[PDB]
């Protein structure tokens, strides 16, 4: 058959990438794709015959849009799964020359589904334009452009103190001026149950080009329930929130998200040390596979939806030994040294003391596990529990460290027959031992009188 023309009786073959992070029809063997196994796609044949000019003219007059190509669908079907590498690869016998809906059909719960589109076998190669492709590669977009997580711990490195966590959520486009609605928007977030389930005092956004404020009872209701594991607590949408939310994506573009803020609370004395762990997850949508109740989460312990990476607070205990230059085998007799602690800058001179409230002139402690002041007993020991590491913030481990990023022991009394110090005592928690719950072990040594 001639090349230049379309051969009716070609063999064809389509195959679809499926990747967790998102037109030539060539394969593009890297790009970068993190395959994704367990997705079902569907072709549907179109009413067009691509062996006439006709039918590519009908296609063109689509102007692209793809729910228009809808009214073109046959009863001629076909369904592939991927596997391992993500593909699925409709063969010669399942394809054949025209133009087809495609459409992923099955999804993982934890998966961003692709959104719908329409090819043709074959494509004009952009690549060389005197050939038809008949084997034709397409690597499909995410409807979603992500659900992200992010944790604020920077004002809490005393455990005990607030800690904000803002989770940031991709909307689905619908239709809206059409009539189109979200059905169901679902935003979950297991929480450790160190973090008091009743008072989340939570803020809900949309964010992007011009962000608004969403009302409780109006816009969305918080659901929290206790769980096996875990505790948990939605941020369900509204009718009136998920209309919101339809016409905000639908005006705005793949950066209008929802956030919600959840502020984290805890008993003082709450045991912080090692790792603290938050994970949210989206329910996008009313589809029968997210069976998650919020008022119902029974024994579950998996994120329901698609989920965010985790992330992670890291707290260490710090074991304070008290000593002398006169290093007397009696260690009681270095009982009842006081220890106030800050954060602090190292300088050349000692170190600066960073005021904790700077609300207030004067400069004060570090409120940690509810106390400001250790004092040494026992065998001149106390320990300071717990400090969040200083190279490890924010939800991210800082990999440069400066001169800022200490904390400081103050010696505020002095055990008897002993001095006070000349300056504060720098040392830092390292996430390397908090997240192994491995103590900090810090000796000062005191000057006899
Ligand atoms: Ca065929
Ligand atoms: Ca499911
Ligand atoms: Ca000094
Ligand atoms: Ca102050």
């Amino acid at each position: 058959p001639n090349g230049s023309t379309i051969d009716p009786d070609a063999a064809t073959t389509l195959t679809v990438h499926k990747c967790e992070q998102t037109g030539t029809g060539n394969e593009d063997p890297q790009a970068e794709c993190k395959p994704v196994s367990d997705v079902e796609f569907t072709i549907t044949k179109l009413n067009v015959d691509l062996t006439t000019y006709d039918g590519w003219k009908t296609l063109a007059d689509l102007k692209g849009d793809v729910v228009k190509a809808g009214a073109l669908k046959s009863t001629t079907v076909q369904k592939i799964t991927t596997g391992a590498n993500g593909l699925a690869s409709f063969t010669d016998a399942q394809t054949e020359v025209g133009a087809y809906l495609v459409s992923e059909t099955r999804t993982p719960d934890k998966v961003i589904p692709a959104e719908d589109f329409v090819v043709t076998l074959p494509m004009t190669n952009p690549q060389d334009t005197a050939k038809w492709n008949y084997n034709v590669h397409v690597y499909p977009k995410n409807t979603l452009s992500g659900v992200d997580k992010q944790v604020t711990d920077k004002p809490a490195p005393g455990s005990g103190r607030d800690i904000t966590y803002t989770i940031t959520t991709s909307i689905p486009k619908v239709d809206y001026p059409g009539g189109a609605r979200i059905k169901r928007y679902e935003v979950v977030d297991r929480l450790d149950k160190r973090i008091k389930k009743e008072a989340l005092t939570p803020v809900v956004k949309i964010v992007g080009q011009n962000e608004v404020t969403l009302a409780e009872t109006t816009d969305y209701t918080l659901i929290t329930a206790e769980g096996k594991d875990h505790n948990w607590a939605t941020i369900q949408l509204t009718e009136e929130g998920r209309r919101k939310a339809s016409e905000a994506r639908y005006n705005g573009n793949g950066e209008t998200k929802l956030q919600v803020t959840l502020n984290a609370k805890f008993d003082a004395a709450v045991n912080l040390e090692g790792d603290l762990s938050n994970t949210a997850g989206l329910i996008p949508n009313d589809s029968p596979n997210f069976t998650w109740d919020p008022n119902n989460p029974g024994t579950t312990t998996d994120i329901p939806g698609i989920p965010t990476t985790p992330v992670l607070s890291k707290y260490g205990k710090v074991i304070l030994t008290k000593t002398g230059t006169d290093d007397l085998a009696d260690k009681t007799k270095y009982n009842g040294a006081q220890f106030q602690v800050y954060e602090c800058t190292k300088t050349a001179s000692g170190a600066t003391l960073r005021d904790s409230d700077p609300s207030t002139q004067t400069v004060d402690p570090l409120t940690i596990g509810g106390e400001k002041t250790f004092t040494t007993a026992g065998q001149g020991t106390v320990e300071i529990n717990y400090l969040r590491a200083n190279d490890y913030v924010n939800g991210a481990k800082k990999d440069q460290l400066t001169d800022e990023d200490y904390y400081c022991l103050v010696e505020t009394k002095a055990p008897e027959g002993y001095n006070l110090q000349a300056d504060p005592l720098p040392f830092r928690v390292l996430a390397e031992k908090a997240e192994k719950k491995a103590a900090t072990e810090v000796t000062v040594t005191d000057i006899p009188k």
